[PDB]
């Protein structure tokens, strides 16, 4: 349901799966699902996850960090809500055999004022689930077929 984003403060690290115990303002209480240890951490150091690939509070930079962890093949992907906008998202997908200076490709997921979502205006979707479904099988309009969700 949640993931640690950085070193804190024997310690948590990026990608570590979490269980949220309390959300008291900008400080959350979490449990690591590998060590069981309890942590009192700033909310900004944690990302919420739903649908196995939908992240909240995950920056563009931290998304690259997550996707670039070992064990993520080419096509590994996630969707992250914009930290600037509302129901606006970005698709981040690991590139296959990339050069070191461009290993991750980000696509804006446009949401019209009508609530439908798309990367290419020719192909619109009623939900992120429908979008991921589609691009897991057909992805000619983008760089990469969506293979697997980012590890954890």
């Amino acid at each position: 349901t949640a993931v640690a984003l950085g070193s804190f403060p024997l310690s948590l690290r990026l990608g570590e799966p979490l269980t949220i115990v309390s959300e008291d303002g900008d400080w959350w209480t979490v449990l690591s699902e590998v060590s069981g240890r309890e942590y009192n951490i700033p909310s900004v150091h944690v990302a919420k996850v739903s649908h196995g690939w939908l992240y909240e509070g995950l920056s563009r930079e931290k998304a690259e960090e997550l996707l670039l962890l070992p064990g993520n093949p080419g096509g590994a992907f996630l969707i992250r809500e914009s930290q600037t906008r509302r129901g606006s998202y970005s698709l981040s997908v690991r590139l296959s055999r990339p050069a070191s200076w461009d290993r991750i490709r980000h696509y804006r997921i446009h949401c019209l004022d009508n609530g439908w979502l798309y990367i290419s205006p020719r192909l619109t979707f009623p939900s992120l689930q429908a979008l991921v479904d589609h691009y897991s099988e057909l992805a000619d309009d983008i760089c990469c077929l969506l293979k697997e969700p980012c590890v954890l």
